């Protein structure tokens, strides 16, 4: 059965909250931050991703700071040997040419991914269960004026189904009104939202989730 709450924060499989600036990048970030947590509850470390390796070297069908998709950059992932640390390729906000080969040289840190699943269509339900097991990366609508003036509480909208935004939910509970809600760890910087965070409402009147959230849900998939 479901547990009626989760927080992959407090369970140290989360980092800090990243501020990807003016580059599209979101689609890397979301990206990190669940790859980022499933190797820290495969392995108990907690190390930082490079989202600048994805935005450099992960361009069959991503199109760097142009924008792209977390499903592609998980098979990037799967197929080129992993990603390798924050130290090792920082970023940069900008793609530049995919030299992860001779960072390596000297930093050779890299996290395995065995592949991905993606959570059936607009089920919250499914949505739920994946994220009571890891951080899952996310699809939603942010260029709405409510969602980009978000400061606090649970956001109830409003929000369409336009997805342009890559996050990751890193949790879900239950406001102390009553209110269920997912725990969104966006890339907009910390002073953004609840410290970086958005709890959107889970289990809401939409179809699809509220701004969509789980029209298109995917998460890395990692054994040993």
């Amino acid at each position: 059965d479901l547990p009626p709450s989760v927080d992959w924060r407090q369970k140290g499989a989360v980092t800090g909250v990243k501020d990807q600036g003016k580059c599209g990048s979101c689609w890397a970030f979301s990206t990190v931050v669940s790859v980022e947590g499933i190797n820290a509850i495969r392995t108990g470390s907690l190390v930082s991703l490079s989202e600048q390796e994805l935005i450099d070297c992960d361009t069959a069908d991503n199109d760097g700071c142009q924008g792209g998709l977390m499903d592609n950059a998980f098979e990037y992932i799967k197929n080129n040997g992993g990603l390798i640390t924050e130290a090792a390729y920082p970023y940069r906000a900008a793609r530049g040419t995919c030299n992860v080969a001779r960072a390596a040289q000297n930093s050779p840190v890299v996290v395995h991914i065995d592949g991905h699943q993606d959570v059936p269509a607009n089920s919250e339900e499914d949505l739920a269960r994946a994220v009571a097991n890891q951080p899952v990366s996310v699809a939603v609508e942010a260029s709405g004026k409510a969602f980009m003036f978000y400061s606090e509480g649970v956001f109830t909208g409003e929000c369409g189904t336009e997805l342009d935004h890559g996050v990751a939910v890193v949790g879900y509970g239950v406001a102390e009104d009553g209110k269920a809600y997912w725990t969104v760890k966006n890339s907009w910087g910390p002073s953004w939202g609840e410290q970086g965070y958005i709890r959107v409402e889970k289990d809401s009147g939409a179809s699809g989730g509220l701004c969509g959230i789980a029209m298109e849900a995917s998460y890395p998939v990692k054994t040993y």
